């Protein structure tokens, strides 16, 4: 034989190990329209109608937003927009209510509950009305047969919705 | 009632969805010693003995390297170093061999196989010997009861070892 | 050389592949007490106070129910029971309400919302009162620092509560 | 108000919690052919050629074996069989060797290493030759672009091969 001594500068004692990490994908939508009927005297919504153009999805990532439009997700060619239609608003108090409505994603429709939290009915700058309010709720991908190819392991079945609204009076 | 029109600048149609991502944790060890007996005439290792000071782990992350020393991992107080001892080298050809040896991690010992790939026996700068060679192999955390508290879901049971060596002759 | 022909009866072309499966752990509790104050004239709960003896957990598995009592879960020696105390009941209609209360698990307390669904106020067999009702809600393990050693990957952060009640009048 | 006492027989304090479980999918193949050239005097394989009919997959599950034939897996219509062809056998000793060969799965081909473990060269019942031997190795789904739609989270990238052989002499 023969003996050797390491050269520490060009020797590497290395390892690789695979691990999972859970993370939140958080996105908004840049382009959407709404019809808002709300009566500050009773603090009750009367009509809430929302259309969101899928094309406008923004999850802080160019390449994933594209992939969202594809057939294993939104199918944006065939179904260009998702829609919400209020069917019922059930008042809890002047700050809180349970909003039921029809959500449609990729041409499939389920009724959902959103938690309305009225964040302040004012009469703003110019003496015309403003209102803040939030809508919050969880929906299940499985309920809308969304991304059915993607397992509920890889991507959660649960989608948390957070709609934050400021809104001004008509004309 | 009363009608409102969104202010798009202070309205946000948001969602959150939890997903998993797989990733490789890749680290080395800054401080280790070796005894290397190798016979270039037969290209056979005769003795390979390695001690790696756990304290010197570097996985490009200060806070995780600490956490590696803790009791749910390396137990570096009680077991300050991990060791490899060659028991057998089985030659495939002049470039390749199957090295069997005892690995000890946190005072538990299993025999492993590493794949020796001899990357060039030269006689360098000053007319003294050098050798390159790699040792590659997979070990199972479960075999050494490592991180037993961490599931094989979160962190893989499989650890890939890659030892890259340059090494010079004695005295 | 020499040629051979398989014996198919004692030859096996085999493979192993690791995959994940998501599943629901569903359990009840065999031993618990409650104080129920409810006014059928207004269909409003007035007091709801529940203590559940952790020892009585039943998730259709002997060995896991034990493991639930251990320190990486319930700590049943130190904290023998978990408790719910109603602080608020907010009526939606005669069938529905939003119940807020303090939940304590292993000596940690958070206020929760349960969805009360009144399933029928009758006057039963003997002319004494009965009531059906359900309480439903989701709580987060992280909110109560529960099983903190177990990742939110392996076991979901989300716990769905379903309390199904039948209940009779006093004395 | 009014007070109620639970009826424990028709009251249920329930919970649901989602958790992951890792498990091994283990299958064989019922229908396959082989050409085996082996020289007991030198204990070296000379030729090893295997074709496995995908249709014959058996993973102890009727409905999954079907699903294996589909386009997100084996594509059994277009690619009815997978094949192994030995290109090299490198002897370690009389019991052990490193077999290199071309594996093809769904019309994609990679060279693999299997670990040959010769389990006994005998001359059996009738004075004609038999041989036992195993071939063992890991292959990566990603190397063969297999099940590319299924993530390496849900189903492991790693496939362990275990070929157990008994085999008799010609004619």
């Amino acid at each position: 034989m023969k003996e050797y001594t390491l050269d520490k500068a060009h020797t590497d004692v290395c390892f690789k190990i695979k691990h999972l990490q859970i993370s939140n994908v958080k996105g908004n939508f840049k382009d959407y329209s709404a019809v808002i009927d709300f009566d500050p005297a009773s603090a009750e919504f009367k009509k809430l109608d929302v259309t969101i153009k899928i094309a406008s999805v923004n999850t802080e990532n160019q390449t994933r937003d594209n992939h969202l439009q594809q057939d294993d997700f939104f199918k944006a060619k065939k179904y260009p927009d998702m829609t919400f239609t209020m069917k019922k608003y059930e008042k809890i108090d002047n700050e809180k209510g349970k909003m039921t409505g029809t959500l449609t994603i990729a041409g499939v429709s389920k009724d959902i509950v959103l938690d309305a939290e009225i964040g302040g009915v004012a009469k703003g700058k110019d003496g015309k009305e403003k209102i803040g309010f939030s809508l919050n709720g969880k929906i299940k991908r499985s309920d809308f047969k969304f991304a059915t190819s993607t397992s509920t392991i890889t991507l959660s079945d649960d989608i948390n919705l957070n709609i934050e609204v400021e809104a001004n009076e008509k004309e």
